[PDB]
């Protein structure tokens, strides 16, 4: 599921990747991962690190790495864009307005939908969460 990941993100994580290692294959022990990691920015605890270390004997691989990065980076980019599409709808109004002006958008647009379907499962943003569960 690399398809959430953005080319500049991409791109920049393989910079990273390729500033971090040393001469030769990208393939290290576990350590090298988690020095890596602290490298980048982030806040990896043992447990991402373990967890990162059995997802890849001490082979950090190209894919394996994109692997891991795909999952953490795919949950935060799914979290940060329901952050911002949650004010997407800006015509219906300022802020979740009102229902019916929310269903209207919905309803006559999104995707080849039903309308009754619509309203059934009516009956903003807790809408996108019910259909994401």
């Amino acid at each position: 599921m690399a398809d959430q990941l953005t080319e500049e993100q991409i791109a920049e994580f393989k910079e990273a990747f390729s500033l971090f290692d040393k001469d030769g294959d990208g393939t290290i022990t576990t350590k090298e991962l988690g020095t890596v990691m602290r490298s980048l920015g982030q806040n990896p605890t043992e447990a991402e690190l373990q967890d990162m270390i059995n997802e890849v004997n001490g082979t950090i691989d190209f894919p394996e790495f994109l692997t891991m990065m795909a999952r953490k980076m795919k949950d935060t980019d799914s979290e940060e864009e329901i952050r911002e599409a949650f004010r997407v709808f800006d015509k219906d109004g300022n802020g979740y307005i009102s229902a019916a002006e929310l269903r209207h958008v919905m309803t006559n647009l999104g995707e080849k939908l039903t309308d009754e379907e619509v309203d059934e499962m009516i009956r903003y943003e807790e809408f996108v969460q019910m259909m994401t569960a």
